[PDB]
DNA sequence: GCCAGGGACCTAAGACACATGTCCCTGGCT
């Protein structure tokens, strides 16, 4: 509907830098986390938001503590560039979020949710240690929501976060075309699992 | 005992681990 989120919440979004996609399809990628955003009070007392593409590496583009202006923030989501790399790691990137992004808890009343957008499945020598990073986060009360993307998603690794946590719900969409689609849902279901101030 | 696959966990409050260690299930190899 005319929804918009004004909770306390840490929403970090995750996105696959893999060939996976396209860059058509990863623009699309990024005009769904802009539409996210326009539905979300950015701001240090409100919603705090963080963007990272991850490739066998993490770029982040937005720290959650970046005192800049929403428009500003928006703009800098939808110039995220296409990597296009032959690997992305979801390890790397959820082993990102538990030691550099959720490194401290120094805002311990906000609900921390990481919104994990996956149309790939990475090397399994890379996989070692998934369990313990998804599990890592449980324990830092990180929110884990697992949205597969493309037919490459893997599958396996969404159904290993789904257990973890009851409220790790996974999203399961069979392209990035479905995601707008989806929006009011998935930004409805984040919000509701976040606190109203008091 | 060795190798290749699939899992469960400790090294958990910052790491550096795409790494060691323990346990369970398959398939090979004197």
């Amino acid at each position: 509907h005319d929804f918009y989120c004004s909770r306390l919440l840490d929403l970090v979004f995750l996105l696959d830098g893999s060939s996976r996609l396209s860059e058509a399809e990863f623009e699309v990628l990024k005009a769904f986390v802009v539409d996210m955003m326009e539905r979300l009070r950015i701001s240090q007392k409100w919603v705090r938001v963080a963007v990272v593409e991850y490739h066998d590496g993490s770029h982040a583009y937005i720290g959650l503590k970046d005192r800049k202006r929403p428009s500003e923030l928006r703009r800098i989501a939808s110039q995220v560039k296409y990597a296009g790399s032959q690997v992305a790691s979801t390890s790397e990137v959820l082993k990102y979020t538990l030691f550099q992004i959720f490194s401290k808890i120094d805002r311990p009343e906000a609900s921390r949710i990481a919104l994990l957008l996956m149309a790939s499945q990475e090397p399994q020598r890379m996989s070692r240690n998934f369990v313990r990073y998804v599990q890592g986060l449980k324990k830092k009360k990180v929110i884990v929501i697992p949205v597969g993307i493309g037919p490459h998603a893997n599958l396996k690794q969404i159904r290993l976060i789904e257990k973890q946590a009851p409220e790790n719900k996974a999203f399961v969409l069979s392209s990035v075309d479905e995601l707008e689609q989806q929006r009011d849902e998935i930004v409805s279901y984040l919000c509701d699992l976040a606190p109203e101030a008091p």
